């Protein structure tokens, strides 16, 4: 997260860190056994880390649970990043509490202008690199689909939306991928891609979660 703020320990209880010997992507807890992330974060041997603030220090509220199964969206295209979403099932159910909690799925899509919270342990520099140990947060608005498409000609599908600031300076970045975009208590987006980070006229692009609720629910119901 570039241009954001320190969230505060366990203030984003649904935020998870996907670990394969090191943090590599974010995710969102949607129930005691399932996490939503980006399909481009897929890899085998994932350990889901819940209740994290500093990802390099054991602070007392963590739950580390290995993934038992990963399900990349059936129509995920890694070249265009269309349908950049995946589900990860935990080998054991997480113990839900005030610091490890699920986030609700949307019942309807969000609208341009709505303010959302984006979070993660990704790069905090728009030029250069610096990876934080504690969770970073950014409040940002969803941008109109027309401005999104104009910013990224030929690249924005109906399964993507832009959020952020066209002037630059505030955005998600490498390492935040797969993480949450929560608006009014609903998980509306997944950190997916963008041109560099926090660049003028190149806002963040996010997977449009509301288009996937039926797939998420039916997948969970049978797995
Ligand atoms: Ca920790």
């Amino acid at each position: 997260i570039v241009g954001g703020y320190t969230c505060g320990a366990n203030t984003v209880p649904y935020q998870v860190s996907l670990n394969s010997g090191y943090h590599f992507c974010g995710g969102s807890l949607i129930n005691s056994q399932w996490v939503v992330s980006a399909a481009h974060c897929y890899k085998s041997g994932i350990q889901v880390r819940l209740g994290e603030d500093n990802i390099n220090v054991v602070e007392g509220n963590e739950q580390f649970i290995s993934a038992s199964k990963s399900i990349v969206h059936p129509s995920y295209n890694s070249n265009t990043l269309n349908n950049d979403i995946m589900l990860i099932k935990l080998k054991s159910a997480a113990s839900l509490n005030s610091r490890v909690a699920s986030i609700s799925l949307p019942t309807s899509c969000a609208s341009a202008g709505t303010q959302c919270l984006i979070s993660g342990w990704g790069n905090t520099k728009s030029s250069g690199t610096s990876y934080p140990d504690v969770l970073k947060c950014l409040k940002a608005p969803i941008l109109s689909d027309s401005s999104c498409k104009s910013a990224y000609p030929g690249q924005i599908t109906s399964n993507m939306f832009c959020a952020g600031y066209l002037e630059g300076g505030k955005d998600s970045c490498q390492g935040d991928s797969g993480g949450p975009v929560v608006c009014s208590g609903k998980l509306q987006g997944i950190v997916s891609w963008g041109s560099g980070c926090a660049q003028k006229n190149k806002p963040g692009v996010y997977t449009k979660v509301c288009n996937y609720v039926s797939w998420i629910k039916q997948t969970i119901a049978s797995n």
